[PDB]
Protein backbone atom coordinates (compact mmCIF):
# COMPACT_ATOMS: atom_id res chain seq x y z
CA UNK A 1 0.00 0.00 0.00
CA UNK A 2 0.75 3.20 -1.05
CA UNK A 3 0.49 5.50 2.60
CA UNK A 4 2.83 5.70 5.07
CA UNK A 5 3.32 6.71 8.87
CA UNK A 6 4.65 10.45 9.16
CA UNK A 7 5.27 12.05 12.50
CA UNK A 8 5.27 16.16 11.62
CA UNK A 9 7.21 19.07 12.45
CA UNK A 10 6.54 22.97 13.97
CA UNK A 11 4.48 24.22 11.35
CA UNK A 12 6.11 27.54 10.03
CA UNK A 13 4.25 28.46 7.30
CA UNK A 14 0.98 26.91 5.54
CA UNK A 15 -0.37 28.10 2.08
CA UNK A 16 -3.10 27.42 0.74
CA UNK A 17 -2.65 26.10 -3.11
CA UNK A 18 -6.73 25.41 -4.21
CA UNK A 19 -10.11 24.44 -3.02
CA UNK A 20 -11.79 21.17 -5.25
CA UNK A 21 -15.30 19.94 -5.04
CA UNK A 22 -16.38 16.14 -4.44
CA UNK A 23 -19.92 16.42 -3.84
CA UNK A 24 -23.05 18.26 -3.95
CA UNK A 25 -26.19 17.12 -2.50
CA UNK A 26 -29.69 18.13 -1.94
CA UNK A 27 -32.40 19.86 -3.09
CA UNK A 28 -32.97 22.78 -1.08
CA UNK A 29 -30.38 22.52 1.77
CA UNK A 30 -27.20 21.58 -0.02
CA UNK A 31 -24.11 19.60 1.49
CA UNK A 32 -20.76 20.22 0.07
CA UNK A 33 -18.27 18.01 0.34
CA UNK A 34 -14.47 19.31 -0.88
CA UNK A 35 -10.50 19.28 -0.49
CA UNK A 36 -8.33 22.01 0.34
CA UNK A 37 -4.72 21.47 -1.22
CA UNK A 38 -2.29 23.48 0.97
CA UNK A 39 1.98 23.39 1.02
CA UNK A 40 3.01 23.63 4.88
CA UNK A 41 6.23 24.25 5.07
CA UNK A 42 8.35 22.90 7.95
CA UNK A 43 11.24 23.97 9.69
CA UNK A 44 13.57 21.81 7.14
CA UNK A 45 11.27 20.33 4.59
CA UNK A 46 7.78 20.67 3.49
CA UNK A 47 5.21 18.63 2.86
CA UNK A 48 1.64 19.10 0.52
CA UNK A 49 -1.78 18.88 2.75
CA UNK A 50 -4.68 17.21 0.97
CA UNK A 51 -7.64 18.02 3.55
CA UNK A 52 -11.21 16.80 3.01
CA UNK A 53 -13.75 18.60 4.64
CA UNK A 54 -17.42 18.78 4.20
CA UNK A 55 -20.35 21.67 4.79
CA UNK A 56 -23.47 20.40 5.68
CA UNK A 57 -27.01 22.12 5.39
CA UNK A 58 -25.75 25.15 2.95
CA UNK A 59 -29.28 27.56 3.49
CA UNK A 60 -29.15 27.78 -0.14
CA UNK A 61 -33.33 27.34 -0.48
CA UNK A 62 -33.18 27.71 -4.21
CA UNK A 63 -32.67 25.66 -7.22
CA UNK A 64 -29.33 25.18 -8.29
CA UNK A 65 -28.41 27.37 -11.62
CA UNK A 66 -25.61 27.72 -13.66
CA UNK A 67 -25.32 31.47 -13.79
CA UNK A 68 -26.51 31.13 -10.04
CA UNK A 69 -23.04 29.38 -8.72
CA UNK A 70 -21.07 32.84 -7.66
CA UNK A 71 -24.35 32.95 -5.14
CA UNK A 72 -24.10 28.91 -4.31
CA UNK A 73 -20.67 29.25 -3.73
CA UNK A 74 -20.78 32.51 -1.18
CA UNK A 75 -23.32 30.54 0.70
CA UNK A 76 -21.73 27.41 1.05
CA UNK A 77 -18.09 29.31 2.31
CA UNK A 78 -20.12 31.49 4.49
CA UNK A 79 -22.09 28.32 6.22
CA UNK A 80 -18.83 26.66 5.94
CA UNK A 81 -16.83 29.72 7.81
CA UNK A 82 -19.35 29.46 10.59
CA UNK A 83 -18.90 24.97 11.86
CA UNK A 84 -16.45 23.08 11.78
CA UNK A 85 -16.35 20.76 8.75
CA UNK A 86 -12.84 19.05 8.47
CA UNK A 87 -12.60 15.41 8.11
CA UNK A 88 -8.91 14.15 7.22
CA UNK A 89 -5.84 14.37 5.50
CA UNK A 90 -3.12 12.50 3.44
CA UNK A 91 0.24 14.46 2.97
CA UNK A 92 2.51 14.44 -0.22
CA UNK A 93 5.65 14.31 -0.30
CA UNK A 94 5.28 16.55 -3.93
CA UNK A 95 2.87 18.54 -5.19
CA UNK A 96 1.95 16.13 -8.54
CA UNK A 97 0.92 13.39 -6.51
CA UNK A 98 -1.11 15.27 -4.09
CA UNK A 99 -3.00 16.58 -7.30
CA UNK A 100 -3.04 13.32 -8.78
CA UNK A 101 -5.29 12.33 -5.95
CA UNK A 102 -7.51 14.51 -5.46
CA UNK A 103 -8.37 14.37 -9.45
CA UNK A 104 -8.48 10.85 -9.85
CA UNK A 105 -8.73 9.15 -6.20
CA UNK A 106 -11.32 12.29 -4.60
CA UNK A 107 -12.54 12.71 -7.99
CA UNK A 108 -12.19 16.67 -7.01
CA UNK A 109 -12.90 19.36 -9.78
CA UNK A 110 -11.83 22.87 -9.53
CA UNK A 111 -15.27 24.61 -8.89
CA UNK A 112 -18.83 23.96 -7.80
CA UNK A 113 -19.94 24.32 -11.41
CA UNK A 114 -18.14 21.16 -12.65
CA UNK A 115 -19.12 18.90 -10.19
CA UNK A 116 -22.75 20.25 -10.02
CA UNK A 117 -22.35 19.66 -13.94
CA UNK A 118 -21.46 15.96 -13.61
CA UNK A 119 -23.66 15.26 -10.50
CA UNK A 120 -26.68 16.73 -13.31
CA UNK A 121 -28.06 19.76 -11.83
CA UNK A 122 -27.07 21.60 -15.29
CA UNK A 123 -25.28 20.81 -18.15
CA UNK A 124 -22.13 22.00 -19.18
Amino acid sequence: KMIEDVVLGEVELIEDLGQYFIDIEGDYEYNVEFATLSEVDYKVCALYEVATSKTYEVPYHDKLEKEDMKLFYDKWLEKDQQEETYIESVFFVNREDAESYIKDVLKGKESLTEVAAEIGYFEL
